[PDB]
């Protein structure tokens, strides 16, 4: 499950893809099948124990679901575990709209109706992903959406720098979770307004207040008054694109729908929604 060598021994590392407070990202090849994957590298700490490591490595290993990027393994080398994933070719969605421009509401109901699907798994699994937003959902060549993760629980190494993370960017993340170290706690519905600003997001290519400053953002999205966001441009998106937005982002968390219940919404149970929509968008980054 977790082997004791240099994983550059089975893999030829190629191009660093990213990182972030879950570690550093880069792009390799099996040395004899010639696959591509992803390797994912983490610091560990003299607090990140191998029976700890273990137990993580095992949730990793049975936390299986199509719209999740899939864990193929591990190693643990110098300090640094590697963990060896699906390679996902074009990226976050953050990474395509950044040279696309926003996405279709076509677009944008199929990846919802993606990540609602991985959501629910994970909800039924007792697991809050705690976040979601476009730099985590992942496409790869043939249209597929995953998140890249199952959350912030699935970090082993620098869990609580990536726990607190989102107090400097907390524009994703419910009220319930902004009103942080108060009494109320949370649930898994923080992961449905979360993928309600994700689907503004896509929408406007940034999510709501995004320029205000992080510690405004949670001051005003914890007041009793606050109005949860809206799409900016009430003409061009659907009433079912409107509605979907407005019970997604309902304030209290006893009114919000679960993921299950957020599938059998009309923009997510329309027809036609398949990859072809995000092969189309795909084709876009050619020009
Ligand atoms: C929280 N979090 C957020 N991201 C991850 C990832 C992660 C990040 N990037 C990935 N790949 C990737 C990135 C960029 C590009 N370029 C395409 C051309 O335009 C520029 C960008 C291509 C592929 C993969 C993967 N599995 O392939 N995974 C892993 C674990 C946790 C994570």
């Amino acid at each position: 499950d977790i082997f004791n060598r240099d994983p550059r021994d089975h893999y030829d590392l190629l191009q660093r893809l990213g990182g972030g407070t879950y570690g550093e990202v880069f792009k390799a090849r099996d040395k004899v099948s010639g696959d591509l994957v992803a390797l994912k590298m983490v610091k560990m700490e003299p607090d990140d124990d191998v029976s700890t490591l273990q137990k993580e490595i095992l949730i990793l290993k049975t936390c299986r679901h199509a719209n999740i990027v899939a864990y193929h393994g591990s190693y643990l080398w110098l300090q640094k575990l590697w963990i060896c994933m699906e390679f996902c070719g074009a990226g976050s969605l953050q990474d395509i709209y950044q040279v696309t421009g926003s996405l279709s509401e076509l677009q944008i109901s199929y990846v919802c109706r993606e990540v609602l699907q991985g959501l629910a798994y994970l909800h039924s699994q007792k697991k809050i992903h705690r976040d979601i937003k476009g730099a985590n959902i992942l496409i790869n060549d043939a249209g597929e959406v995953r998140l890249a993760d199952f959350g912030i629980s699935a970090q082993i190494g620098a869990e609580l720098a990536r726990r607190l993370e989102f107090i400097g960017t907390p524009y994703w993340m419910a009220p319930e979770v902004a009103a942080v170290a108060l009494k109320g706690g949370y649930n898994e519905l923080c992961d449905i307004w979360s993928l309600g600003i994700t689907a503004i997001e896509l929408a406007e290519l940034q999510p709501p207040l995004f320029d205000v400053h992080p510690l405004r953002v949670l001051f005003l999205m914890t007041k009793s008054g606050y109005q949860p966001p809206r799409l900016k441009e009430k003409g061009k998106w659907s009433a079912a694109f409107h509605n979907f937005i407005k019970v997604t982002l309902t304030k209290s968390p006893k009114k919000r729908p679960s993921a299950t219940k957020m599938l059998s919404h009309q923009l997510v149970s329309q027809p036609g929604l398949n990859r072809g929509l995000i092969l189309d968008l795909l084709d876009k980054l050619k020009n």
